[PDB]
């Protein structure tokens, strides 16, 4: 995929270089210290020089015994980009295409992703050079457990050191094996041993709302910009999801959830694309009907309430285009043909920097992956917090909140019944059907959804304010990288460098 | 060929030789194909470096500017903990260089029975471009980054100085570790070797590699079996030698061989060479190089045009640089013994020519392990928290005096009142040993015992696998046999 | 007879504690009344008697066929007056909490008599190793180590296990490897968590011969003492001494080899299935080679087949080097031997001990004689703490001093007499030359064991004279051990 | 009482055996893995066999000095039924009727009691074989503190390892002494040292509503 593409490693480096030169001049004049103007330039440029490269990169070579008895030496890597926030955070990829450069580029990208959504972790990324399709579940458990042991001994796993997560190639059963190995061996004496890894099953300390997390983040990211009338009038559109049409490229976990949440708020799905074929219906595509067909047949091709679209969904006449497939699909060759006004990156690096130039020229707003694709990172922070807390969210306050709500309604009821007397009869103040469902179904997922919504709302306004401060307009990607570099710089500047 | 490819090829050669003997020596409840897989599978685990750490740490120059420094540290094996290996400060350091030297250290430790796995660090800077204050900052910060990732610790990884590093850097590494993360460790100062005496260093560290080169040559030169093959007499009597590279190793090797009767005919250096068939005094040459900076212009020696490698002598000691003896100059070497007092001075293609010409090459794996041996003793000294002999020198002296007094009192009874008093007193040489009894004596003997024991192990391995004068292959087979045994008997976790 | 070995050890302690009690009160110099001193002494002895900690385990294992099995395990730590605790691991379906507790308590007193600074401990995994593959036994050993480590029942400074007749050096190696790579990863002494390890894993040279050499040195110290030998109507030394060994195992073979080396003649060797006898003498090397090629000593060409047990053989020294409770009150009045050297734990019942005292038959107890292996396990533990083999830095130094000593005698004599009849070469003997050339760690371990057995024999002899026990060496050994364990408690005090 | 009755230990074992055979067949078909049907039966039955017994049982023999000066050796036990959830949780009983079987049965009962109310702790139970009526408040402090020390050294007390609690024979003051000994000795460097034991007074870190807790639970 494009997270394994060498062109994507150069892209993330270029995004940092662009943002660092923009933020540089403002960081010098904002610095109030006993230094000359050339001493201030060296301090700013020098800290940004520290931020750019990966602080640590560990290369491993560990043994494994196959189920047939033969031995195999496995290659592995883990890069920790920055420790200005500890622990480090980042997924583990099981692919024969993993490399040191890939692991370093994705580690750097996680530093700036966390920074835009105010998630207090440094960037990190691991890669085990194996094809999981070639191994038994028993062999994959041995690889996972041995890899965890090698990381733990060298400080590349730990609740306060480095917290890995699953990728597209790894799942919740892998994360469970990592947590179990750690809590049983090196982290045995640690009360927060299970906070060493996120993406764990519910039985092992995983948060509710992890599966929907990236899709809800894509929804909230779009929602924050679509409701802003300032940006929408620039794109020649009305604010809100009313009379909005959208197309999703990639019907995976992110694609399905993004389609479900936008449809729930009034938007109409015009076309859904996939690796093998595309589907299109201008009248509308129901996400629940499409989900049931995809689960029963394996593919969206052949959906009864949609015609087969010949080609990519990227050029469908819609308002919002959501690339939910991790591929450099929007390039300079197809950017002048995109009929959408908003491009919502629900995957890492779906648009090339040359296409970005064309979208800016065409007044097409691209909400960047750095912000929009940070919903899963946000709830991984909540999972890490849940494990530190050793309690599910709301466990001690759902009933308390429910009683206070009933007291507030009974107070309005008595107050009014007193004002109008017994002649005006009883005035029953009861919860709505929707509020009654919320009270009865009150669980942890309700708080994880709220924390994610608050994070996406707060970060959208930060990116909007950074865009106005540096006069970037519709260049939201540059605003996001400048926002992230500004935050990382501030930690280094106020903490200082030891020795 | 690259030195990193060379050490890999040495391992591959030794692993295929030892493989068949490791299968039949294995007594377990397995089929013959299950035994082949177990041996080949364990050999596959040993060959690559287990861990490699790449660093990028900040530094603030004395002028105020910031600089990001690159650094690496490879831990080739942990079959023996801690890992051991030097730190190089050079702009020419690389991951491959650090990996090759880490693997080489694994096998080098194994041949001299030093219980450490191999390791090697490299900081990509030119020390000539930095002040002593800047070098202290780089050293302290590098130590902190290694410490947080398990690449320095008394029981984890013990670094050492290199040609680009000194005892003052080691002192800063030990102080940084003991004052920050290793504060709660009683053995914190055993985290690094090569330290000054005031910081917990062993006496005899400076002479260690030179003494090892001497003892390595001494063990083979005094073996009549090998010497008759080379058409030579055993011992250093009537032996002529030439040293290439007049550094710390070159100076000490020349001094110790001369002390035992060997005559130095030629001394080579980076810029020029010196030659005198009548003999070159090591003390006179040492004083001239310390007063002038170079050996060129030595009054009791003519200026030799070219490398010392082709001088008509018996023992050639390349005590400096990598790949000096190559396939192009090997058919012109007049020496019958090539004592490698540096890492990788002869290419594998030159090794083939030396075997064809019946020229015995004592390998770097064994001969250049004197410094590694006393670094083990320094690590032990720090764990002991006492200098060697501190509580037994006086006790030993009094026991010696009682022994001589017993011989005297017994002989005076046998010869009674006619042979008067028969004073049994120590010789002048023994009296000097008693009076000058210090730690250095125990380190020197501990190193001599290691070189003697390891020479016999290599000789026995050479006879077992019928290698003859191929001592390098014997040394790698000896090391692979030892590392394999640790893995086979311990097992692999998970 | 057949008393429970657990009850035996308890009775030995009770006997020794009541003997030492009166002497411990008058030796106590403190600001207390005489009844306060009696309570303090009796109170400390009440603390020493029972096991301080006993851990019962139930851990999972996955068989090679895929099925799961829950394994039972135990480990008792009798005392922590000396840390770490020390004690073997038994893999047998016959292990029990009482067995593990009795052997742990026995180990405390065994260590105390040989001045080995460890408290007593003993583990037992309730499995029959014959029913498991080498892979399954690895899993059991590694998992058992993990469960002990997490609860403080393994560690270089907490508890150091060792092999038993049912476990070996490969299991010890797996224990060390599991500890060094999981819980004890950050510990510099992680390989000192277990003893009985192979040489490649940090084992001492001389471990295999250790118990046999200890049996030899134990007998040697009493056999050379003319005071004790005249009581038994015998001459001092191994000259004209005949001996018989019950059980031809590791202890039996080595004890037979070392006694024969010093002049003693082996008249009979017994085994689980049959016995061998030759009054002219049995060569230990010839018997060892036949036992390694056939499996059993039955059919040895230079020995007739003896019908019955070797305990009733006409010899001077009887050595029960195998089995428990072999000498009972029913066969004690028929022992023609005059010295019974216990090469195994609990081979004679307390009722047989009474008969041997009545018959003036000296029994050297297991508490002392069977402590050779414990002594070198202490040296292995120290070797791993030292991180160096014994003599590594001093063999060459010692060798040079020896040359200088002989050269000083030669040069001093050459000055006194001159070269009238030539030079007077003072060179080493053939035996000294062999010692110099073969100088290795095993020589220092053998010396350390010999010094320990010599020192402890004199301590037991002095205790026997102090309390007028005579030939009751077992009571002398338990009184010696209780006196030492009490002293540690009395001078340290009890926390809270 | 009923918690010391041998018939109750057999009772709990039977409840587990009944539940394990009922849940067994449904656990095999719900398992979606790359295994044969006999490999799935062994995996389900093997896990059930692991759950049933107590993982660890520690037996103690610790000294105590009575107020009159005499010494006494106290017997004690602590079983940790399961560590699928850490820390373990369970009360401490001070009774001459405590036994290894009682401590094992109540530890196992605790595991299932915690799982039904989604409390993330494994089962545990301790018993000190003494009659508190025979000891002074000073002697009971010594017993409590020394028992705490013996459990702490062997991993049978700690906020992330095992968190004891009171029962009908122990109180909040004993819990307060347990926390105080742990915080001032073994857990001195632990920021959550006072979380090693529950049932503590309010001044020592106890929750409000502990006294009414069982009664409100019965009501709800
Ligand atoms: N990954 C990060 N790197 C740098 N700064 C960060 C990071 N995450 C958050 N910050 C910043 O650090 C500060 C944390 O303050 P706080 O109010 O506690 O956080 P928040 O309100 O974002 O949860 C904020 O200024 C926030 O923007
Ligand atoms: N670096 C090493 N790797 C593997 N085996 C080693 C290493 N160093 C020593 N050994 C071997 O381990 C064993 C250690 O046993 P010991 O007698 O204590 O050591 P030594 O006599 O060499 O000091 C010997 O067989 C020795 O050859
Ligand atoms: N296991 C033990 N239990 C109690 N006391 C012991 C034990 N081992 C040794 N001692 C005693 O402790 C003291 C240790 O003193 P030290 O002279 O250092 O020992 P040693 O000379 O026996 O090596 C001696 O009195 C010794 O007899
Ligand atoms: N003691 C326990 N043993 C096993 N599973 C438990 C235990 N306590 C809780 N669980 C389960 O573990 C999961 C924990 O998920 P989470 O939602 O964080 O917990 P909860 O909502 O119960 O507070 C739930 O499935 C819960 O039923
Ligand atoms: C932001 C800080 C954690 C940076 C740290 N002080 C350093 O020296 O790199
Ligand atoms: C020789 C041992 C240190 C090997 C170790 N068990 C490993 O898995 O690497
Ligand atoms: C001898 C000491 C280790 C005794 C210890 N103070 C205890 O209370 O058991
Ligand atoms: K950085
Ligand atoms: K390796
Ligand atoms: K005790
Ligand atoms: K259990």
């Amino acid at each position: 995929d494009r997270e394994d593409d060498p062109n994507f490693f150069k892209m993330v480096e270029g995004f940092f270089d662009r943002g660092a030169s923009i933020v540089e001049d403002k960081l010098v004049e904002d610095l109030k210290t006993r230094e000359t103007e050339e001493q201030k330039r060296n301090r700013v440029r020098g800290i940004l020089r520290i931020i750019k490269p990966c602080n640590h990169v560990l290369s491993l070579s560990f043994p494994i015994r196959r189920d047939d008895g033969s031995w195999e030496v496995i290659e592995g890597y883990r890069a920790q980009h920055s420790q200005h926030r500890t622990p480090c955070k980042g997924g583990i990829r099981y692919s024969t295409d993993v490399s040191v450069d890939e692991v370093k580029a994705l580690a750097s990208l996680m530093t700036y992703k966390c920074a835009v959504v105010d998630v207090p972790f440094g960037g990190a990324k691991a890669g085990v050079k194996i094809n999981p399709k070639n191994y038994t579940d028993n062999e994959l458990e041995k690889i996972t457990r041995r890899f965890t042991m090698e990381l733990a001994k060298k400080g590349f796993i730990g609740p306060g050191v480095d917290v890995p997560a699953p990728d597209m190639s790894t799942g919740e059963r892998e994360m469970s094996w990592i947590a179990d190995t750690y809590a049983s061996t090196i982290g045995h004496y640690d009360i927060n041993a299970h906070a060493c890894v996120t993406g764990k099953p519910i039985s092992q300390g995983g948060i509710h709302g992890r599966i929907s997390a990236t899709g809800r983040g894509v929804f909230h990211g779009i929602e924050n910009f679509i409701n802003e009338a300032s940006y929408m009038s620039i794109l020649g559109m009305t604010p809100g999801f009313g009379d909005k049409t959208f197309a999703v490229q990639g019907f995976g976990n992110v694609g399905l959830h993004s389609m479900r949440y936008l449809h729930r708020f009034g938007a109409k799905c015009v076309a859904v694309g996939e690796s093998d074929g595309s589907i299109w219906n201008p009248d509308g595509i129901d996400p629940k009907e499409l989900e049931d067909f995809k689960l029963q047949h394996g593919t969206i091709l052949g959906f009864p309430k949609a015609k087969i679209y010949e080609g990519s969904i990227l050029e469908v006449d819609c308002d919002i285009l959501i690339p939910a497939a991790s591929e450099k699909q929007l390039t300079k060759s197809n950017a002048p043909r995109v009929k959408a006004k908003i491009i919502a990156e629900g995957a890492n690096g779906p648009t090339t920097p040359e296409a970005d130039k064309i979208f800016l020229e065409r007044n097409i707003m691209v909400i960047p992956d750095l912000y929009l694709n940070a919903g899963g990172v946000t709830v991984s922070y909540f999972e890490w917090l849940k494990n530190l807390n050793h309690v599910s969210y709301g466990r001690l306050t759902f009933k308390y909140e429910r009683d206070s709500n009933y007291h507030l309604l009974m107070s309005v009821q008595e107050s009014l019944e007193r004002k109008f007397g017994k002649h005006g009869g009883t005035i029953p103040i009861v919860p709505t059907a929707e509020f009654q469902d919320r009270i009865s179904g009150a669980s942890e997922k309700d708080i994880v959804h709220s924390g994610l919504a608050y994070t996406m709302e707060r970060s959208a306004r930060q990116i909007m304010r950074t865009a106005m401060k540096y006069n970037l307009g519709l260049d939201l990607r540059t605003a996001a990288y400048v926002n992230a570099i500004e935050k990382v710089f501030r930690v280094y500047n106020e903490a200082g460098v030891t020795f």
